[PDB]
């Protein structure tokens, strides 16, 4: 991976500030050369921070791949400040739309969802996890594509790999079985079925299930061997297959839940007609 060490203020002139966090923030940029538009996200370094750790993760992301995973263009390292260069998407994030347009069409949403599926698909093949499958995370340019975004690299290193270490505090005493669950560990990449089957619904009314319950309260229920998943409020709305498609995605037992290519199967993202142009038109609600 070519970190170029260089100031990115040399390459690109910054538009606008699209977003922040413990990460960094990210960019809307130009390049002075192409004219053409990028997002850059800027994540802030830490002194403890290994070089050699960046290039492992800017390979992973070099190497990831896919029509609908954001594309990587470069990585830069200036002033202890990493730039990632990334395929930008001129509507945003599906919350973004839904927030003005309102609710989704079950078409538009069954389009999404057999995009998010595709890029699953291609994540699990690298045996990667997204872990923040949602709307706020969907993102969507002026032609009507879905394109995932990505925020995993800032929990490997810099500001919020110090607030995660924070948090568990010393591990020195630790059991090694505790350890793993701290590294993100004792689940599977089929938690991201589950969070593509409350992001549907979440495109169909406006919020996720529970929303206006406190977090802890959602948390324990979860966990409750009594559970029943969530489901649509308004049946007559939505079709048997869109009533089915969540039905299966949002399975309790990880061992029964469908694989992201499983779901790609499913009669209600196989069915031909879903195109691009079903966003445009949400695009164009919007305006
Ligand atoms: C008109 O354009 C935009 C309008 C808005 C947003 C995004 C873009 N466009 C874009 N396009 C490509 C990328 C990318 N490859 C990586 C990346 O992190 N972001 C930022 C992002 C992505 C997802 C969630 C939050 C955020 C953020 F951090 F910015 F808050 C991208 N954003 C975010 N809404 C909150 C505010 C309005």
């Amino acid at each position: 991976p070519d970190i170029f060490n260089r100031d990115p203020r040399d390459h690109y002139d910054l538009l606008q500030r699209l977003g922040g966090g413990t990460y960094g923030e990210v960019f809307k940029a130009r390049d002075k050369v192409s004219g053409d538009l990028v997002a850059l996200k800027m994540v802030k370094m830490e002194p403890d921070d290994d070089v050699s750790t960046l290039q492992k993760e800017i390979l992973i992301l070099k190497t990831c791949r896919h029509a609908n995973i954001v594309a990587y263009h470069g990585s830069y390292l200036w002033l202890q400040k990493l730039w990632i260069c990334m395929e930008f998407c001129g509507a945003g994030s599906l919350q973004d739309i839904y927030q003005v347009t309102g609710s989704l069409s079950e078409l538009q949403i069954s389009y999404v969802c057999r995009e998010v599926l595709q890029g699953l698909a291609y994540l699990h093949s690298q045996k990667k996890i997204h872990r923040d499958i949602k709307g706020a995370n969907i993102l969507i340019n002026d032609a009507g594509e879905v394109r995932l975004a990505d925020f995993g690299i800032s929990a490997q290193i810099g500001a919020e790999l110090a607030r995660r270490l924070e948090f568990i505090g010393t591990p020195y005493w630790m059991a090694p079985e505790v350890a793993a669950v701290a590294l993100k560990g004792g689940y599977n990449e089929l938690c991201d079925i589950w969070s593509l089957g409350i992001t549907a619904i979440e495109l169909a009314e406006l919020q996720p299930p529970l929303f206006d319950v406190h977090p802890l309260r959602v948390l324990f229920l979860m966990t409750k061997s009594g559970y029943q998943p969530p489901r649509l409020k308004e049946k007559g709305k939505w079709s048997a297959a869109f009533h089915n498609f969540i039905k299966v995605t949002l399975t309790k037992s990880p061992k029964k839940r469908p694989s992201a290519t499983k779901m790609l199967s499913h009669q209600l993202v196989s069915q031909p007609g879903l195109n691009r142009g079903l966003i445009l038109d949400l695009l164009d609600k919007l305006k």
